[PDB]
């Protein structure tokens, strides 16, 4: 007949057969005897606030809707499990990765980064890539993208980056004097342009594209030594992307590509998945290293640092319910096990507050209790009570202090977090200067192939030319300052742009 | 060893006995390795954001707090069962009275009115009875007080009468010229007025009490028959309540005297219950009643209109959390299953719309997904989706239009609403002067005593004697209005208390 | 040079002179040293909580997003005034109608329906075409559509359709299914239908659209007479629409095109304007009227019933900041002064509590305080006190009961309602069967021409073609009822398209 | 006649003047005709949903509520000012010690700890005393308690110390249990203990008492050169503080004790007032200082640290409404202007985060623009928009991004952090025992005097004797290590307390 995703219904049904229908009933249980007239006096009279049947309905209509993700509002969903197939036990003692064959439950999310919730899927954008994984030592959360770098290396710019990339606040239009003005004047951003100017700027799907934990962790093992990393996680049905006019129409043609093509691809056997790989770094390495290890901008080159096979993850379970499982999804970075920590990543380190903070503004202060975002497969049993919308048994009658003396939750001094030095003055240093170039070079000729290094100048030009002349001056002056020809060959295209 | 209450944290760990404490985590539930101290750069260095333990910890605690009753703030609850012991089946064709012997589960608050979440429990001021039965049609909540009628009878008046009852918007004290200014501009009171400065107006904790329908409702029998009702729930403990005496020693030596002595009477197997009677009028005779039959600020006489048994509420069980099964609980009027509703009681009208709405803004829009509040004897299947803090499935990938042909919940006929007729024009009928005197005079001459009439002044008295002269002049006046010697008898009092 | 839409910013910083730039402060005001480098522990080491400058910032971003419209999340705004040009006092005493020459500001924004906020306007939906009047008796908010008309005429049902029109509640992917299925069942949409799938069904811009109150409201002169009328404000820009294709191409080529046009429109000084009528009708031939003159998917024929002009509407501001203006705006439908009121019109009823309800949750329950929402020309005293972010004085140290007798305000018994009479019972009486073709066939072959008559039935077709079979019969059948040769049509394009 | 607090509407009335009541209005301007009756079809008939006088009322009175601070909960507030009446430029460069005679408006909300909103003023607790000084630099909110020291050093221990302090998580009683459990486990409480169960546990009023910042602060002047402090405003009102008697007492005959005092005491113009003092520390003598100088539960002994005055601290003004300028008064200890920076007080560290953070949640993301929280001296220029309830233009259309090149709120090097050098692996170094007993012991034997002492253990004995005997034991314990007499005589108290 037709598409999975479009028999939803028809599915929903034929599966529902042989079963007396349930009763409509109130948000109380009340059933309901008729729920397609109003309550007036008189067939022409005036609407009764006896209506309760009404009101019910209509008031939880009027608060369906709550605050979109801030970024990342544009995405889909599905869930799998995580599947170790080797043995890294000597850098992390993290249950998730105890024994060869351990499976552990995950939720997945993809999505686009600007555009809001009513956005298209197809369209030039890096892709986020979360991964929850439900450990026994809690949930591990691997927020990630389709990309091992960012614009940025400073939590302070982030707001401010994210602003360029969305609406004028004024006109409330797309502009790019914010976009280019902001990248102009912010260098470093220069891998990450062109990353995201590349082919694989607009993913074919989500299945098509590869998971980059993007930031350096760290690693520790039962006997306390830690090392640092990445996390790599490679796609089995490999890496296809979309031309840029092929995108195009999707774009306005199927502005849910990614959720439909996500979805049948779940509901047809056809489940797709990823190798989890980990490229490890000594701290005596991180220390001779050669620009900033932790600098989000820079990659760790398979070269030196190989890549180190850990695990698979399959999603084989589609939602079935997309706003109670999907949208409602939280994802905190902060969520690492022990086996796993944060890194000096100044990036990271301010992401280790932002999300579990706007989780509690957009979904509420006891988000980790909604059903997708609750550490189930382990016990979460502490000193916290209360709050809005409190679900559960608040814990029931446990003593709520720590310390005491009436058998309330222990700590685990094995958990203890792993500590390093740091010596330096505690103040705000300069980062602005780590080399927005070397890195970035080597893509555009290395990694990047003269058929791919045309677009890409075609792209940025086909993007840039709306913007003032004297914002153009300052972008190309950056890619020249990457080589000469690709700024060359971009302002190139410009001139011609400019009629 | 002392009463149970005091003895709560010593059980708790008693309860599990041999069993180890379980490890202290994360809302993310990772467990924790040291919650006692801080992660700081050096013994003596600052904060590390890195620390997400606390972060996790003290973000929680931000935000314990919920907006407290708008009214009815400082409560204590239960939770029972009902049971039925007559067969009433032909007035109401709900479940909850399907046969004699059938038990229900409910769950009751008892509360004061006026003040805030820290007031004291033995305080002059009608008291909040509440009850909600988790019947097979859904939840019904009985919201009532411990008196049978109210001080005003048109919602209107409803936020006005609870400001001037409250704190003043400047100084924030309790204004006696509010409180005496109100109630001499609006004689209505005068009845719950007079209940509520005689010997019940501080009842001996929440178990020496009756509990009030107050409002009239409308039952309806299998065959669509209706008639009106007055629901009943008498102290099977027998009525008692606390002189201003060792109400005012209480109020300091035990703000939570209600709470303590509920929690132990039930701690004790010292159960406490009420039996539930119910007054019945036929259409015909609420036609010739000689006052409005919907006034809330009168009742209908045991006489003419004799209680009927039905069943007894018994209560056995204390809340394990009280925040989660107490604080949260929620009771909306509006709550009535099938064989029961409302009547044209001006004031009940107004209370259908505003609990379920306060509802949604003090827990939130998913406020009867709270396990305390949802209607777990029924299965809620409706249109309804989304919302903030939604839980459960989200009813799936059920078919969220109706109508629909894709066997989603279907509406019962047989639940629809009794009809009835009104005829008159749609406007702002005026009930100021129905009468606010007639019930009053009774009150005051036959179901009161001597010795009472001069507790009753006095009492009346002590606070009015706080207002401006000229809002006593005004008050004094109403009083003699119901009786010469009541008017006197209180300026008696005043023409004293003013030196 | 570009448009003046793109150089937004360019005229800011313009018309900022070569006066210095204000100091880069934290919300509390306390100037910022650097906010480019978080404050870190070495140039190396991690965050510090310290760094209160960061969180101060990261905090408001993780907010900055709210729950978009339920309903109409897509849209544009502007300002300007209305003004009299006939005297239409003889129909309704408002202040607003006064004199000929009275201008009272107004606040609009169009928008479309079903898409999100980051959907695109260029595509078929009805337009929100919603005017807020700045009166000295408060607000009035004219909230209304580009048609006269609408699917549905029962508030118990917007739900669920608004439902159909939106994602699957799993797939989350637009449902024809759905969209189809709820209008097979209820063939009372047929009307709006036809003008959704019509030429109209796309305007080019919000300029090029006319303005409908859609409803049938109620009249009052100061002299207590009362009559029945509708708003129509046709464009003076003249109408337009956008072809399947343009549509299209504009949908994906710039998803904002709407926004921009209206924005240059005023920028370019070239300012749109409406022209507001009303259709009178008396209580008399209301009775008389073939159908309910309450009848959402009904109009009054201009011949029976022709426009009255009273008066210019005039949109020359643009919004200085989007979100703190349009976004947040709030329109309520029960916002309507003396000598302006509702009818009983049973999807206005519901429109009277559903606006204001979702507002409270969208924007907060003191919303009416947002500049952009608050009556500014007028004095708005009452006794509502407090709430969530309470702004303003909160009224200072006013009386906060009514009545009360210390001055404060008093009502104004010149503004009651106006008086109706209903007889009849209390009860849900069916409007499904309101006949719900022979307007509409009026509307085919009469209204239309057999050149757009066909284009008519192409656009249908191409969206009933992706319903299952059952679900196209029934669809057809529906139109069939308006007329053979309609149905017929149709069906014949889905057997070709249905190869 | 009454006192000034009493006659708050008598004198707001004759005020008014001969004035005329404004007109009663909707929340939306519309004026009433009539706010006492409901609209209703007949005068006994149903209340009709068209009744948006009443909806539109009645909804914010179920709203009216907001959370009650999670601490602190309790209190008063008023404005003044601050006066300059000394010179330590020499030591910190805060514009508001700029020169001696400058004003600097300030507002100050006094308060108890664990009571709840409705709980009583003269209760054994310690005294909030927040200062927020409105300069020229943005908000510098000094929030400081009536005690120097504090019952623990890590905040990590803070929740679980207010929730031994708060109700049992079940029968929600007052709980000695979770009172001295907590305590008992952690001697370094000790100090503050001893202060809190001293004649100073309860001030006769707010006006009776002295204000200290607690926390060790930091002082930067114009060389950039910087020194650690204490903040000292001790009262010009005298200490004077009241007997368990007394302050049970007045715990029912007057609850709002404190609250009425400082309002007549403001409003016969006998202002209260506080000297400014600080105590200057080097980084040299804080390494040399005996203790842990950042050591919340430690003081500055004059001796080595005399106390410098700086200026005046003058409350001559009233609340007009208490709601929207003492309820939502929010202050963040993180609002430092340049001149003034936070220390390593671990304690100190956590509150930077937490109050901001809390304010989020129980006032809003906007909260800094309430105007009682808007820092109006200073101005609010940066790249923060939108946001929940945004008031004033959200900047309107200036640039959102930072940098930029449309000159926008630019930096400010002046005002950077003093940068400080610290050193350690980092991690969670124990600070449980850092010398409980020393300070403890003095103020015990040379600030008390005998009476005192006697006093002291009686107070203690009274309420630690309902606590297990093993909880006692142990309590007796960590009293008896600061001095064998403190153990001995609360000792000697329990065993005839324990009869
Ligand atoms: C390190 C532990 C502390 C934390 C985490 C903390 C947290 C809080 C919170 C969340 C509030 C309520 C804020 C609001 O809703 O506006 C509060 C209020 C208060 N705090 Fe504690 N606080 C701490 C220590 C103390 C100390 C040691 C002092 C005394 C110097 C203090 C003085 C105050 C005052 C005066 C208030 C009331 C503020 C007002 O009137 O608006 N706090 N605190």
């Amino acid at each position: 007949n037709r598409d999975p995703a479009s028999d939803q219904m028809k599915h929903w049904k034929e599966q529902r057969a042989a079963q007396k229908p349930d009763v409509l009933t109130t948000g109380g249980g009340n059933p309901v005897g008729d729920k397609l007239n109003s309550l007036t006096v008189g067939p022409r009279g005036p609407l009764l606030v006896q209506d309760v049947v009404f009101t019910d309905e209509m008031a939880h209509f009027d608060r369906e809707r709550i605050p979109e993700r801030v970024v990342h509002a544009k995405g889909a969903g599905a869930f799998g499990y995580f599947e170790v197939t080797h043995d890294i036990t000597r850098y992390s003692k993290a249950k998730v990765f105890e024994h060869i064959g351990k499976r552990t439950p995950i939720a997945v999310r993809f999505s686009t980064v600007a555009g809001e919730s009513g956005s298209a899927d197809t369209v030039r954008d890096p892709r986020g890539f979360a991964v929850k994984f439900y450990t026994e030592d809690g949930n591990w959360d691997l927020v990630g993208n389709n990309t091992p770098i960012f614009f940025i290396r400073d939590a302070l710019l982030f707001p401010s980056f994210i602003h360029s990339q969305k609406r004028n606040p004024q006109t409330h239009l797309k502009d790019p004097d914010m976009v280019w003005d902001f990248w102009s004047l912010r260098p470093e951003s220069l891998h990450q342009v062109s990353f995201l100017f590349s082919d694989r700027g607009i993913p074919d799907g989500h299945r098509h594209m590869d998971g980059y934990g993007s930031h350096t962790f760290k690693l520790v093992n039962a006997d306390g030594e830690a090392v640092y990393c990445k996390f790599h996680y490679k796609t089995d049905q490999g890496i296809k992307n979309l031309s840029v006019e092929d995108a195009a129409r999707l774009a306005h043609e199927d502005p849910d590509y990614g959720l439909r093509d996500l979805f049948n691809a779940i509901a047809t056997g056809n489940y797709p998945s990823w190798t989890l790989y980990i490229q490890v770094m000594t701290f005596s390495e991180a220390e001779i290293f050669p620009f900033n290890p932790f600098d989000l901008t820079k990659v760790w080159p398979h070269g030196d640092y190989p890549l180190i096979p850990v695990g698979k993850l399959v999603l084989n379970r589609n939602p079935v319910n997309y706003f109670a499982e999907v949208e409602q999804l939280a994802f905190d970075p902060s969520n690492m096990p022990p086996g796993i920590e944060p890194s000096p990543d100044k990036m990271l380190q301010g992401r280790l507050f932002a999300y579990p903070d706007t989780h509690r503004h957009r979904l509420g202060p006891n988000y980790l209790q909604i059903p997708v975002n609750c550490p189930y497969r382990a016990r979460v049993a502490n000193y916290q009570r209360d709050g809005p919308m409190c679900m559960m048994d608040n814990q029931g009658g446990a003593p709520n202090y720590y310390p005491n003396s009436f058998s309330a939750p222990e700590h685990q001094p094995s958990a203890l977090e792993h500590r390093t030095h740091f010596s330096g003055d505690v103040q705000r240093f300069n980062s602005a200067n780590d080399d927005n170039v070397t890195q970035v070079r080597t893509f555009y000729l290395k990694v990047l192939n003269e058929e791919q290094r045309k677009r890409l100048c075609e792209n940025i030009a086909g993007h840039l030319k709306d913007a003032q002349l004297f914002i153009q001056k300052k972008a190309v002056k950056n890619f020249s300052d990457v080589h000469p020809e690709y700024g060359s060959r971009i302002q190139a295209l410009l001139d011609k742009y400019n009629e």
